């Protein structure tokens, strides 16, 4: 390691309600600027089925699929020495 991205990590449970979605579906979005193969189209569709930010809503097969696929993509390191500016001291 040198300099780059920050480690990305989310929490890991069997009872994410709307609100544990939403800011997750924020989370791989975001990530996945910044993080390839993420996959985001079933997650937020789990949205869909509550809107009370205390419903627990479960993770659908391809949902806890694609959310595993992902917390293990967030092991890459992305960036890392490969831009070069400006800078002259030692």
């Amino acid at each position: 390691d040198k300099w780059t991205v920050q480690p990305i990590v989310l929490p890991e449970k069997d009872s994410w309600t709307v609100n544990d979605i939403q800011k997750l579906v924020g989370k791989l979005n975001w990530a996945s600027q910044i993080y390839p193969g993420i996959k985001v189209r079933q997650l937020s569709k789990l949205l869909r089925g509550t809107k009370a930010l205390t419903e627990v809503i479960p993770l659908t097969e391809e949902a806890e699929l694609e959310l595993a696929e992902n917390r293990e993509i967030l092991k890459e390191p992305v960036h890392g020495v490969y831009l070069e500016h400006h800078h002259h001291h030692h």
